[PDB]
């Protein structure tokens, strides 16, 4: 397909970078495993902000959360229910957070998902946001001199 997967857009964890600095603060890395749960081929969703994956079923409150951490610059944790390309509902366990250059200014924004099928809370939500946490951080690191 069009724009060959990346080293990191091949790291085993679903998860976007965003580039704030371009118009409507769009997608520029999707990792492979990304676009098997979206549906998404990668030419179809770079230069998209992500709001795409909202549906009628999405809470916009939950919404609005995300859109004031990257407002303010700040991590997130949520989850949502997102869409595929086929309209397949998903739960989303997302994490936000900005990732900073050698000056502290925020360069871009990374984006995990971890999709289940149900909303989650206690042992089941603490594990997965230990997943997205850690995953973040690796994702940190990569993106760090791209
Ligand atoms: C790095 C990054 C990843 C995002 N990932 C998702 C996502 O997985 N699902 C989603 O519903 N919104 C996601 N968003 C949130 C939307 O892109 C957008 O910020 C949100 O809809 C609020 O802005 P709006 O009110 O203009 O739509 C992501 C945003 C960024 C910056
Ligand atoms: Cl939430």
């Amino acid at each position: 397909g069009e724009f060959l997967a990346t080293t990191l857009e091949r790291i085993e964890k679903n998860f976007v970078i965003t580039d704030p600095r371009l118009p409507d603060n769009p997608i520029i890395f999707a990792s492979d495993s990304f676009l098997q749960l979206t549906e998404y081929s990668r030419e179809e969703i770079l230069g998209r902000n992500c709001r795409f994956l909202q549906g009628p079923e999405t809470d916009r409150a939950t919404v609005r959360k995300i859109r004031d951490a990257i407002d303010n610059q700040t991590e997130v944790t949520v989850q949502l229910i997102n869409y595929t390309k086929s309209g397949k509902k998903f739960w989303n366990l997302f994490h936000l957070q900005p990732m900073r250059d050698q000056k502290g200014d925020v360069q871009y924004f990374i984006g995990v998902l971890l999709d289940g099928t149900e909303h989650v809370r206690d042992a089941a939500e603490r594990e997965g946001v230990m997943l997205i946490k850690k995953t973040a951080e690796n994702i940190d690191e990569a993106a760090k001199e791209l």
